[PDB]
């Protein structure tokens, strides 16, 4: 489960032996590794493990010389060892700074390397390491150290405290790579330059580990905990999910619907009586025979899925065909479960990790936003005069109890989801006009 300080480390890519392991290295870095038995067996932490706590990540890269500290924050730092400045005032805005940026995010730092050697040897600097400690004020794990009153603290309670305690890190270089750190990362991602300065090393150094982790596929198999309205979020995405696309039935009444990126086979509307076809690039083994293995891109399927509606919640591709029905995440939504990711993309991150290509109109030219409403063909259990409340009773007079009420819930529902960061769209074909007609 945990990395073992046995395990040999790659030495090849810092500028002193070959056939080293991390125990001999995190002593030359000058850290007593005594604390095998406290939870804290290895400051380095396995690949595995960095994935499931990648809202922890922080890229960190360094330039007795002077030392420059980047770090993907994109905030660098410079140190007299004795432009620069003392270690003492660095130290503490290392630890404002992870604090201000990992609060709401991890109860950890985890710092993401391209091992040049400089910057594990800077660590001893404004590192401390010890057992497993809790913080003095809450039950939160402890990050941070105070030297003048000797109490640690998680990132909330950190305020003036001067070392970062128990911080984890991997080196990337032992992944197997050839080519220094700007030829990988080039490859995948022309978003993040050099600027010849550690914070764009720090910066890149994340961007390709996210992209190696991430950007190839979705993994169903591991999850992550709750840290804002990802509950909320999901049930009024699905509320919606299933009020439009059986909308979008009764209105259209289209023969078939490819339901494209769902690799779990579940209908939204079970009870349809419309031919429901899976599709997705990576389908699940255990219902993989209901579902097509394919990844859409119009280059490659602009002459197929000619009947019907298609179904992309959340299948973020190219660009959708005119006739599509999409729930797709704009990227530039500011939130805790947002992080940044390779390419001017971002990953996602709720109840699994997503990543998602940066949010681009030129995909939605094929089709118009999905304005709201309310339908329901249901029974009839601060009177509401709503023109998009599809109803008998709207119509009728006065709307009942029941509509009015479930009408608020779901208005609710959308603000929620449009409030979370995505957005509606849909076939510009598409009009309320119809699901009027289903009542006369
Ligand atoms: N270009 C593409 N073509 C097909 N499926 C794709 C795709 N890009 C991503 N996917 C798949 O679409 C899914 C997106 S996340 C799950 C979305 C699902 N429809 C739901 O409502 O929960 C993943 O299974 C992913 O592998
Ligand atoms: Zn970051
Ligand atoms: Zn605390
Ligand atoms: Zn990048
Ligand atoms: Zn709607
Ligand atoms: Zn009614």
């Amino acid at each position: 489960t945990h990395l073992s300080v046995d395990t040999k480390f790659k030495t090849e890519g810092l500028c002193i032996p070959k056939d080293m392991t991390y125990r001999r290295l995190i002593s030359m870095m000058g850290f007593k590794m005594n604390y095998q038995v406290n939870g804290y067996p290895n400051m380095f932490i396995t690949r595995e493990e960095a994935i499931r706590h990648v809202r922890a990540w922080i890229g960190f890269a360094v330039a007795n010389l002077p030392l420059q500290l980047g770090f993907s924050t994109g905030v660098n730092l410079v140190a007299v060892p004795t432009k620069g400045l003392p270690w003492n005032v660095v130290r503490i805005k290392i630890v404002q700074m992870l604090s201000d940026t990992l609060k709401n995010l991890s109860d950890r730092v985890v710092f993401v390397l391209w091992a040049h050697g400089f910057e594990l040897t800077s660590m001893k600097y404004f590192v401390k390491i010890g057992p497993e400690r809790t913080c003095c004020l809450c039950d939160r794990r402890a990050t941070c150290f105070s030297t003048a009153s000797d109490t640690y603290a998680c990132w909330h309670h950190s305020i003036g405290f001067d070392y970062v305690y128990n911080p984890f890190m991997i080196d990337v270089q032992q992944w197997g790579f050839t080519g220094n750190l700007q030829s990988n990362h080039d490859l995948y991602c022309q978003v993040h330059g050099n600027a010849h300065v550690a914070s764009c090393d720090a910066i890149m150094t994340r961007c390709l580990a996210v992209h190696e982790c991430f950007v190839k596929r979705v993994d169903w198999t591991i999850e992550y905990p709750i840290i804002g309205d990802e509950l909320k979020i999901n049930a009024a995405c699905r509320k919606v999910q299933h009020m439009v696309v059986k909308a979008a039935l009764l209105a259209d009444k289209f023969p078939v619907l490819h339901d494209i990126g769902n690799p779990k086979a579940i209908k939204c509307v079970p009870q349809a009586d419309v031919e429901w076809k899976f599709y997705d690039a990576q389908p699940c083994s255990d219902k993989a025979y209901k579902i097509e293995e394919l990844f859409y891109s119009y280059a490659t399927h602009s002459d197929k899925f000619t009947d019907g509606v298609c179904l992309f919640w959340n299948c973020n591709v190219d660009r959708y065909p005119a006739n599509s029905i999409v729930c797709r995440f704009d990227t530039r939504v500011l939130s805790n479960l947002n992080l940044p990711g390779c390419d001017g993309g971002s990953l996602y991150v709720n109840k699994h990790a997503f990543h998602t290509p940066a949010f681009d109109k030129s995909a939605f030219v094929n089709l118009k936003q999905l304005p709201f409403f309310y339908y329901s063909d249901s029974p009839c259990e601060v009177p509401l005069k709503s023109a998009t409340c599809i109803t008998r009773c709207n119509l009728g007079g006065a709307v009942c109890r029941h509509h009015a009420n479930e009408y608020r819930l779901y208005l609710d529902a959308y603000n929620m989801m449009i409030s979370a960061g995505f957005s509606l769209w849909v076939y510009k074909q598409f009009d309320t006009y119809n699901l009027w007609n289903t009542f006369t």
